């Protein structure tokens, strides 16, 4: 089991850490949502699916920088929604193919009501998402840690 | 099969990730190349050359930060040249000795016409190069992920 990012990098068997740079809507008004869809960015696969089932959770999601201070939101993982920053590990999603498949994580973020002007700075860390991978085969229990960065400023107009 | 960097770190049998810092020409004009030769830094060896042949490709090369935004380039891998960021996995290089041999990868980067001022920041991630290793012996298929960082600022004069 290993993962890769779009036009990007890989975190190999055994886990590790990587940076993911995402383009964000440049303007988001109070009452609109900023959507950070990692399912187009992070892809994973099972290396021996004919005998091994891989189990993958979002063990934890935390907010940083402008997202931490100026937005509130939720995280959607494989079709269910949870608080973000997270309060517990999600249910497992099964990976059972050698073909790269999306990690089905998306953040749905909305400006706090007093936010105005530059709410997220270009180049800044906005989130850390920990993918936890286990299996039905051995004692493997690995973390794949994704540091998520904004490529551009996001402005909340006034 | 494992790899190390000169005065540096190691990625052991089975693959993994490591960080590599490179010195860059401090001033580079439109129409000139920054040459980043990793073959003097990254070295690999075969752990059982008497019965095993190791096959090593450049699986993917990706650009980040100032290189992604301010440069275009190519990669030379074992005597052939390709676009960088890459568009496919290269042909293989054979490793058949216990003696350290260079991984023969070099990047040639040239500023785009909008580059001006500090086009690459000191300390910043500039590229990821993924070495994929297999053999003629078993099912081993491992990735060695090299994160390339700039040691110094590179300026594009205006
Ligand atoms: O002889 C035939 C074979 C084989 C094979 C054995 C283990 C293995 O582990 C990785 O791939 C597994 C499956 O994706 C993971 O569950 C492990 O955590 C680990 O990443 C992958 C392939
Ligand atoms: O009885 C003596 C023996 C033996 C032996 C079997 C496998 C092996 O794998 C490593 O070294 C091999 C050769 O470098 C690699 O192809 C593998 O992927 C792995 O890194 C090394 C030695
Ligand atoms: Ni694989
Ligand atoms: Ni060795």
């Amino acid at each position: 089991f290993a993962c890769k990012t779009a036009n990007g990098t890989a975190i190999p068997i055994g886990g590790g850490s990587a940076n993911v740079y995402v383009n964000l809507a440049p303007v988001v008004n109070v009452g609109q949502n900023l959507v950070v869809d990692l399912s187009t960015q992070i892809f994973c696969h099972n290396d021996y699916p004919e005998t091994i089932t891989d189990y993958v959770t979002l063990q934890r999601g935390s907010a940083y920088g402008g997202v931490l201070s100026n937005f509130s939101g939720t995280v959607k993982y494989s079709g269910s929604s949870y608080p973000f920053p997270t309060t517990s590990e999600t249910p497992r999603v099964v990976y059972n193919s050698r073909t790269d498949k999306p990690w089905p994580v998306a953040l749905y973020l909305t400006p706090v009501s007093s936010a105005g002007g530059v709410a997220i700075k270009a180049g800044s860390l906005i989130a850390v998402l920990i993918l936890r991978q286990t299996n039905n085969y051995n004692s493997d229990d690995f973390q794949f840690v994704w540091n998520i960065y904004a490529n551009n400023d996001v402005v909340v107009p006034t």
